[PDB]
């Protein structure tokens, strides 16, 4: 590993330290993930703002985040909180807009039904997402093959099933392929179980990994939700079906091929659906047909990084999906 690295304002480095964000962060990441970042390290960075992180991966900035430590940030903020005397903080960060009160104005909030979140958690959440889509930055070959270890001392039958039929290359790939849309790999078992059944069937990676994903529906559905319910933008079949029309393929694998107009339109439609709601991306999905989903992430991932995509499929045996916005 190299280390990777949180610049902190001066003026905060003490209590983050006495908090132990370094270790906590990675402890987290690996129960929500199941994987090992790297060590983390704190730096005080010059010129950085009381309200202001920033992430370093081989010492190059990666994102600055502005969390207001001594604030909380209202999760599913409406304006109706204004109705209650409450002015918030507001950050303006991508075209997410962040919504944050003191702890007092939270506790009355909480009480109307917001969910508030603290800095210390939100920034977890900001960098738990980061540091998802950074996968490859510090999870393949070796770590993929440290994971089968811990499984074969376990469940060797099993790992040999997936051997016979995809390389610890391919399943690396499956596992970055996961991690980098922000699917957790702590269940190798079930994950495994799944290789078994489709890596003999697919030989295409891309299709393989949405294979995989339908056989962990219920454990992606579960994980989206946290302990709460699922924010849902829905993709209209209007839209679906721009998508679904453009699909081409020439011998290789199957491809998205839209006019740029085409791409360009579909693009100010989901770009204007979401300037309508106050929620953060992160905190909402997409969802979309299984033919579609990986089309609908690649169009809009440079955009909108933080917004995943769920198909139908994965949310068909949910409680709690909340459909809040169409597209």
């Amino acid at each position: 590993t190299v280390p990777l690295i949180l610049l902190v304002p001066k003026s905060r480095r003490e209590d983050l330290e006495k908090a132990q964000l370094a270790e906590r962060l990675r402890s987290q990441f690996f129960i929500d993930y199941g994987v090992r970042l790297p060590e983390v390290l704190l730096r005080d960075g010059e010129g950085l703002d009381d309200n202001s992180i920033v992430l370093l991966i081989n010492e190059i900035r990666v994102e600055q985040f502005t969390v207001y430590f001594d604030l909380m940030r209202v999760v599913n903020y409406s304006d109706e909180v204004v109705s209650f005397g409450i002015n918030p903080t507001i950050h303006q960060q991508g075209s997410s807009q962040y919504f944050w009160v003191t702890h007092e104005e939270g506790e009355k909030l909480r009480e109307l039904g917001y969910v508030l979140r603290n800095a210390l958690d939100e920034l977890y959440h900001c960098l738990a997402v980061t540091l998802a889509r950074n996968v490859n930055e510090y999870f393949g070959i070796q770590e993929t093959k440290h994971m089968l270890d811990q499984l074969e001392a376990k469940f060797p039958d099993l790992l040999k099933e997936v051997l016979r039929h995809a390389t610890v290359q391919r399943i690396s790939e499956v596992l970055q392929r996961l991690l980098s849309e922000r699917v957790s790999v702590r269940n190798m078992k079930l994950i495994m179980e799944a290789l078994a059944l489709w890596a003999p069937r697919e030989k295409d990676v891309i299709n393989l990994v949405e294979h995989i994903r339908g056989a962990m529906a219920r454990y992606i559905c579960h994980k989206f939700a946290n302990g709460g319910e699922l924010r849902a933008v829905m993709v209209s079949a209007e839209v679906e079906d721009v998508i679904r029309k453009g699909i081409r393929q020439t011998s290789g694998s199957t491809f998205l091929s839209l006019d740029p107009e085409a791409s360009a339109n579909l693009m100010d439609l989901i770009t204007l659906k979401l300037d309508d709601l106050l929620i953060a991306h992160k905190d909402l999905v997409l969802l979309t047909s299984v033919d579609v989903r990986r089309f609908i992430k690649k169009m809009i991932e440079g955009r909108f990084p933080d917004l995943e995509v769920l198909s139908f499929g994965e949310i068909a045996d949910s409680k709690s999906v909340n459909v809040i916005k169409t597209i």
